[PDB]
């Protein structure tokens, strides 16, 4: 059977409300005298009428703003009786996909991760890993993450002694000059913008590390 071709509609829509979309309509109103409705979650079910269709005619309607992250696609079903109350067509289905919109800031797990690093290592030497989270779309920019450290302290010897993975967020240094009896730890901050690290659309966030030097 040929497939009701699906509503892509976007999360936090501004309305007004009802918005206008589709008007699925069956072809005996041709001598019949046909009456609509729906089914399944956001119309006859929770969130119970979300989705509204015009008893006549067949306009089919949402009521409100949506949200991806709390049901992604609908899985709706028209129906047609006539006035005599009848049942002339098969309940069609009709699938609403929510899309993404980047209405999420990353977290970060633990806002507080902590680790070591022996005493002088060599350079590019791995001291920790620290990850983010985020709730929008992951194949999206939407929820493609990059992490970078924002701050480091103490800012001796170099004030730059470590590093991290741009994209799997692992600190590394890139400076020698680490001594246990000189700076015991080093707390640094560590954002996580996302938007694929884009800085003028994606949401920062942040949580810091504490690396403490190994004897
Ligand atoms: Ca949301
Ligand atoms: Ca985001
Ligand atoms: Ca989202």
């Amino acid at each position: 059977d040929w497939v009701i071709p699906p509503i892509n509609l976007p999360e936090n829509s501004r309305g007004p409300f009802p918005q206008e979309l589709v008007r699925i309509r069956s072809d005996r109103d041709k001598n019949l005298s046909l009456r609509y409705s729906v089914t399944g979650p956001g119309a006859d079910q929770p969130p119970t009428g979300i989705f509204i269709i015009n008893p006549i005619s067949g306009q089919l309607s949402v009521t409100k703003p949506l949200d991806r992250e709390l049901i992604a696609r609908f899985h709706l079903r028209a129906h047609a009786v006539d006035i005599n109350g009848n049942q002339v067509e098969n309940p069609i289905d009709i699938v609403i996909n929510v899309i993404d919109m980047n209405d999420n800031r990353p977290e970060f797990l633990h806002q507080v991760w902590n680790g070591s690093v022996p005493e002088g290592s060599k350079p590019g030497t791995y001291v920790m890993t620290v990850t983010a989270i985020d709730a929008d779309d992951p194949n999206a920019l939407n929820g493609m993450l990059r992490y970078r450290i924002l701050s480091q302290a103490p800012s001796t010897p170099s004030p730059n002694m470590f590093t991290i993975n741009n994209e799997t967020g692992d600190i590394i240094t890139v400076a020698a000059g680490l001594d246990r009896e000189k700076v015991q730890q080093y707390t640094l901050i560590i954002q996580a913008t996302d938007m694929e690290g884009n800085p003028t659309y994606g949401l920062s966030n942040t949580a810091t590390a504490v690396i403490t030097v190994t004897d």
